[PDB]
C-alpha cells in the first residue's frame, strides 16, 4: 500500500497541432474500416471530462499525493454522466464496430452507459458491483458498493442463497477476475486493431493487453494526452483529448454519438445495428 510502485506520475502533456490531429484521427477511421476485429481499451483518462480526475495525470490522484496535495472530484461516482467518449463506445459497440471493451475503470460509467456488460471487461473492477462469494452472482447497484478490498459489504445474496456479497475493487496484491482477463486477453490477442483512450498502459497484466494485438500483423492505436508505457509499439499515437478524437472519428465514420437515458444495465449486447457502407480505401 505504502509500498506499491504507482508508475510515472504527471509526465508532461502532448498536444498534436490541429493539422497532425485532423490526419490522425481520419487514419484512425481508415484502421476502423478495414479491421474484422476492433478491441477498445480505456483508462481513467476518459472520465476527467466528466469531473473525475485520473491517476497519473497533471492533476492524478498518484501525482497530487506525491506533490503532497489532493486530487479533486468535480462529480460524485453516481452524479458523474458518461462522457462522449463513453456513449461514443455504446454506438461502436451498436453498429458492429467494437469486438469487445476492456477497462481498467472502476468509476462504473461503461455499465451505466448502456454497454453491454458480455462486451465488457472490468479488469480493476467496479464501485457500483457487488459479488456473490458463494454463487458468484454480481449485483449492479444505483449506489456505490461502500467497501474496497474484497471486502463483505453487510448486504447477502438474493438468488432464489444469503451468500456474503463482496465488492470487486482489487487491492494492490489482488489478481483480476480470471473470467473478465481471459476475456480481455481473447479479445486482444484475436483483434486486427486496439485502439487505447485514456490510459498510460503502466499496470501488469491490463497495459500489456493492447500489445497482444501486435502478434500476427495487428495494428494498436494509442489516444492519450501523456507518453504511455507501450508509445513505441503504437502504429498510430493521437495527442488530444479523447472527447475531441472519438467525436471527430464518429463524425468520419457517419455515425451519431447517442441520448444518454441515465444509468442503465445492459447484460447482453443486440444483433448490430445497421451502419453506413464503407468508404473505398486504396
Ligand atoms: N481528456 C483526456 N484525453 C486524453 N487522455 C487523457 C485525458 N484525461 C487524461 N488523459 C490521460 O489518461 C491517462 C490515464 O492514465 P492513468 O492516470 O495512469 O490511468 P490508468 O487507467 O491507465 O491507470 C491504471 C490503474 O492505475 C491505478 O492504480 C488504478 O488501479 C488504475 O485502474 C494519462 O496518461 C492522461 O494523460
Ligand atoms: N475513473 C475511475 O475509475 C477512477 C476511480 C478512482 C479514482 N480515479 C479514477
Ligand atoms: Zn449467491
Amino acid at each position: 500500500p505504502f509500498t506499491a510502485d504507482k508508475g510515472k506520475c504527471g509526465l508532461p502533456e502532448i498536444f498534436d497541432p490541429p493539422e497532425e490531429l485532423e490526419r490522425k484521427v481520419w487514419e484512425l477511421a481508415r484502421l476502423v474500416w478495414q479491421s474484422s476485429s476492433v478491441v477498445f481499451h480505456t483508462g481513467a483518462g476518459i472520465s476527467t471530462a466528466s469531473g473525475i480526475p485520473d491517476f497519473r495525470g497533471p492533476h492524478g490522484v498518484w501525482t497530487m499525493e506525491e506533490r503532497g496535495l489532493a486530487p479533486k472530484f468535480d462529480t460524485t461516482f453516481e452524479s458523474a454522466r458518461p462522457t462522449q467518449t463513453h456513449m461514443a463506445l455504446v454506438q461502436l459497440e451498436r453498429v458492429g464496430l467494437l469486438r469487445f471493451l476492456v477497462s481498467q475503470n472502476v468509476d462504473g460509467l461503461h455499465v451505466r452507459s448502456g454497454f453491454p456488460r458480455d462486451k465488457l471487461a472490468e479488469l480493476h473492477g467496479n464501485m457500483f458491483v457487488e459479488e456473490c462469494a458463494k454463487c458468484k452472482t454480481q449485483y449492479v447497484r444505483d449506489t456505490v458498493v461502500g467497501t474496497m478490498g474484497l471486502k463483505a459489504t453487510g448486504r447477502l445474496c438474493t438468488v432464489a442463497c444469503r451468500g456474503e456479497l463482496r465488492d470487486t475493487i482489487l487491492d494492490w496484491e489482488d489478481s483480476l477476475p480470471d473470467r473478465d482477463l481471459a476475456l480481455a486477453d481473447e479479445a486482444s490477442r484475436n483483434a486486427d486493431l486496439s485502439i487505447t483512450l485514456g490510459t498510460s498502459l503502466q499496470i501488469r497484466p491490463s497495459g500489456n493487453l493492447p500489445l497482444a494485438t501486435k502478434r500476427r500483423g495487428g495494428r494498436l492505436v494509442i489516444v492519450n494526452l501523456q507518453p504511455t508505457k507501450h508509445d513505441r509499439h503504437a502504429d498510430l499515437r493521437i495527442h488530444g483529448y479523447v472527447d475531441e478524437v472519438m467525436t471527430r472519428l464518429m463524425k468520419h465514420l457517419g455515425l451519431e454519438i447517442p441520448a444518454w437515458d441515465g444509468p442503465r444495465v445492459l447484460e447482453r449486447a443486440l444483433p448490430p445495428l445497421p451502419r453506413p457502407p464503407t468508404p473505398k480505401l486504396e
